[PDB]
């Protein structure tokens, strides 16, 4: 049922109307008005359909509130996004729509922003990156360069694993094994089996020790941890330090990818090129199942001339995850003209360490000895050289569950189970898409797409927007006079619950807390201010952008651009908990509410996770 007449709200028009406004007043541009930054990362896409499914916003939602809180809460914010496209992914999705990647991958990319831009996702547009821009892939060469002067990249005879079906040796982590015991492509399900051949690895084992230990320093889920430390399997054996891991085939027999900026010589010598080395424009792209890529038969391409000498280019290329492995630098990189600052440049570095290491990232698990390994290990050789200033890229890591579809398995367009968010969008809108994903239940769960609870969240949303109505439009509903301290106790209440189930990702039972307010507002004859719909609109903002906007206006307030969180008076909370005064060593260091009296040698731990750190609670050596 499509929400009509009674039944409705003008939600295409008011999600139209500020969006528009939005783009107009720079509302998400990223400031530097203050010395407190947040970094809110979402894995970026791939262009590799039409466009996304509703199992995409999932994730960004989530950072999306994070991000708009903390706009609220008055801090920089770094909320970009931008265009994995390169590699199998996009590539795939051409060759298999009879289409060209270049101009393919172009359009497809138009019509995920235009997505994206429905959704009302709070993104600095002047921060995108696109993996294929040369003036992006100039620097993952460049990468890739200082990665081989190190002596961390070279070409040897290893064991690979041939997949005839894409005409490629693929990585070891990009196999799995299915029901049979059979092993295939992550990607595509393709047969491969083990062949011996000369093949660019990186030398990814030389920092398997660091890349094991310094998981302790990161706020990243067990689970996460775990398949990364049984992936490297670290063991001795027999006296051996041994790894099941191996080191990385990256080279790829593949047009669409980065080239190697490289040449050889007669005798397969080496020599790296100082400059970008863009790939050149080919009809023939078709992977030839020989063990060379499409670029081998680029004869003139393939010629290298210098110094009256013809060499030989190297004809593979590099995986999707060449772009991916430091995506999140190129943000801070990119300019306002289009243009990166250098990333060995002092500027650079000074903007490193200013936003650096990211402090939210939500992507899937899938990538869990893929990017999210891979990514690890560029930003370490980097770290080595100096060019970043932190150990690790991602501080905190959240995996969202995925969204199923009606058919139980995870929505994907692979599985031909998808649900279309234009359609969402336009017969419900891009506030209850939003607001639904996040009501399907804790961000970290799985969960199968429900219609019928999209209708539910809508006629929510209808309610919401019927009850500002009420106490709006009647100035007599309003009245400083009235006494009812319970709610002026629920109201600041509200604001301190819903900015501590924020502040714990946990935006199913923030909407629960927000519906029980707005349950209690439907019971009030009069109210004794409009503060508390203002600050309901305000808060509601970071899921419901675009209704909460409208509201505000109808209550004569400012855009949420200029608008700060809520503040709450302890005060008018009617119960209050006992303040544990904690020291280090008898000087006070942090005060905090424990609430009730359940424990307290399991609640001598809660004290420890203060940044700053039933009476006092002394650490003495
Ligand atoms: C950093 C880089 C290596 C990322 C890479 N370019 C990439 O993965 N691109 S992407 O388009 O496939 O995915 C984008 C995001 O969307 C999530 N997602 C996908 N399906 C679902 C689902 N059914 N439910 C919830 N989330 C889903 C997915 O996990 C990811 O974080």
């Amino acid at each position: 049922l499509v929400p009509r007449g009674s039944h409705m709200y003008n939600h295409n028009e008011i999600e139209k109307k500020w969006q528009t406004r939005w783009e107009k007043t720079k509302a998400f541009k990223t400031t530097n008005k203050s010395k407190d930054k947040f970094y809110a990362l979402d894995m970026f896409p791939y262009p590799s359909g039409s466009g996304l499914h509703v199992g995409h916003p999932e994730g960004y939602t989530a950072t999306d509130i994070i991000s708009r809180y903390k706009r609220l809460k008055g801090f920089d914010v770094l909320h970009p996004i931008g265009w994995d496209a390169f590699g199998l992914p996009a590539e795939q999705y051409a060759l298999s729509s009879g289409k060209h990647p270049q101009p393919f991958t172009l359009k497809n990319i138009e019509n995920f922003r235009r997505q994206l831009k429905s959704l009302g996702f709070s993104f600095d547009y002047e921060k995108e990156v696109n993996t294929t821009d040369p003036s992006y892939y100039r620097w993952t060469q460049w990468i890739f360069k200082q990665i081989y002067k190190k002596g961390l990249a070279e070409i040897r005879e290893v064991d690979v694993n041939w997949c005839p079906g894409l005409g490629t040796v693929l990585a070891n982590e990009e196999i799995v094994e299915n029901d049979k015991g059979e092993m295939v492509s992550e990607r595509g399900s393709f047969p491969v089996y083990k062949k011996p051949m000369k093949q660019w690895v990186l030398k990814i084992t030389n920092y398997a020790d660091r890349l094991l230990e310094d998981l302790n320093l990161l706020d990243w889920p067990d689970s996460l941890k775990k398949l990364q430390t049984n992936w490297i399997g670290k063991e001795e054996i027999d006296g051996k330090i041994t790894y099941k891991l191996q080191d990385w085939i990256f080279a790829r027999q593949r047009y669409w990818g980065e080239p190697f900026p490289v040449y050889f010589d007669e005798d397969n010598n080496v020599y790296l090129i100082d400059e970008l080395v863009e790939l050149p424009h080919m009809e023939n792209i078709m992977p030839s199942g020989t063990g060379e890529g499409p670029l081998a038969t680029n004869t003139e391409w393939v010629q290298y001339k210098k110094n009256n000498k013809i060499f030989k280019r190297d004809t593979n290329t590099m995986p999707q995850w060449a772009g991916s492995c430091w995506y999140y630098l190129a943000y801070i990189m990119k300019q306002e003209d289009g243009t990166y600052l250098p990333i060995d440049s002092k500027k650079a570095y000074e903007a490193f360490s200013k936003w650096l290491p990211v402090d939210l990232y939500i992507g899937g698990q899938e990538h869990a000895v893929l990017h999210l390994l891979y990514a690890r290990f560029w930003h370490k050789i980097l770290y080595d050289l100096k060019i970043v200033p932190t150990k690790e890229p991602f501080q905190k890591l959240i995996n969202q569950g995925m969204i199923l579809g009606k058919d139980g398995q995870k929505m994907s367009k692979s599985l031909g189970n998808v649900v279309n968010p234009d359609e969402i969008i336009q017969n419900f809108g891009a506030d209850t898409l939003r607001v639904y994903e996040m009501f399907m239940g804790p961000l970290t769960d799985t969960k199968k797409w429900n219609e019928s609870t999209v209708e539910a969240t809508y006629k929510w949303i209808l309610r919401v927007k019927r009850i500002f109505q009420i106490f709006i439009e009647d100035k007599s509903k309003i009245n400083s006079l009235h006494k009812d301290d319970q709610f002026i106790s629920e109201h600041n209440l509200l604001i301190k619950e819903i900015t501590q189930d924020i502040e714990d990702l946990k935006f199913n039972i923030m909407i629960s807390k927000l519906m029980i307010f707005v349950n209690s507002l439907y019971k009030k004859e009069k109210i004794y201010s409009l503060k508390p719909l203002k600050d309901f609109a305000i808060m509601f903002s970071t899921i419901a952008p675009h209704i909460s906007e409208e509201l505000l206006e109808s209550l004569g307030e400012k855009e949420i651009m200029f608008q700060s969180w809520p503040t709450y008076e302890n005060n008018k909370i009617l119960l209050t908990k006992d303040i544990v005064a904690i020291q280090v060593n008898g000087k006070l260091r942090e005060t905090f509410e424990i609430e009730n009296d359940w424990d307290e040698k399991r609640v001598i731990e809660e004290a420890k996770k203060l940044p700053n750190v039933k009476k006092i609670l002394n650490f003495i050596i």
